[PDB]
């Protein structure tokens, strides 16, 4: 689902559109939120809803668009998470990324907006808020569940704003020599954190999910939370 008439713009002239939810109040810190493998679904629907009652603006944006416009695929579904799997694979991550830079520019414009934005990526989006966090255009990034960051080790010295990521302990694209990599690496930038939560797999998050975890879910939700509240007025 998005929000009929939203079109971000992008470095290429792409365009894209997006789910928002304006701020209970003005002004407002706005959340660009990255999606999973699976589009603009109802977990971004409820995401949305989620931070706009904690007191933000949210802009989820059509990542999937230079693929297949419109995509919201329901994870009950094997057709649909094949479908999902699909686009991912030929997902161009570098793509992603400008994708997001023009959604965040987008929202520190909005009329509501504090000035000031912040990142929240689940699964593929996950990995995006890493790469978005090393480019440096965000206030604060958060990443759950993304998957390869013991492949992006080189980029941890450039980030300069702070960022959060919420793993799995039980997660299979994060394997023990990984978990390690990641720990080691990411942990030589005081302003980069990463918690672990033991006995939760990969979609620990996602409500719905047969991998959901009620108390990692709640904890990690809570840090996400505790972490985005400096960006209020």
């Amino acid at each position: 689902m998005l929000t009929e008439g939203i079109s971000i713009q992008s470095y290429d002239g792409h365009t894209f559109g997006a789910l928002v939810g304006s701020p209970a109040k003005a002004p407002a810190p706005v959340i660009v939120i990255a999606h999973e493998i699976l589009g603009v679904n109802a977990f971004m629907r409820e995401t949305v809803s989620w931070l706009v009652d904690q007191g933000y603006a949210a802009v989820c944006p059509d990542l999937y668009a230079r693929q297949a416009p419109g995509t919201a695929l329901d994870p009950q579904d094997e057709a649909q998470r094949e479908q999902a799997y699909k686009l991912w694979q030929a997902f161009d991550m570098e793509a992603g990324v400008g994708d997001l830079e023009a959604a965040i520019r987008y929202a520190r414009h909005l009329p509501y907006s504090n000035g000031k934005v912040g990142l929240v990526g689940y699964s593929l989006g996950g990995a995006l808020a890493f790469l978005v966090a090393a480019k440096g255009c965000v206030d604060r990034a958060v990443g759950y569940c993304g998957v390869g960051l013991e492949k992006q080790l080189d980029k941890v010295p450039e980030v300069k704003h702070p960022a959060l990521f919420h793993m799995g302990g039980q997660d299979h694209f994060v394997p023990a020599p990984s978990r390690q990599l990641i720990t080691e690496g990411f942990g030589a930038n005081p302003l980069l954190q990463v918690h672990w939560y033991e006995g939760a797999g990969h979609s620990f998050a996602r409500t719905g999910s047969s991998d959901y975890v009620a108390s990692a879910a709640a904890l990690a939700n809570e840090r996400t939370l505790d972490f985005l509240a400096p960006l209020q007025s």
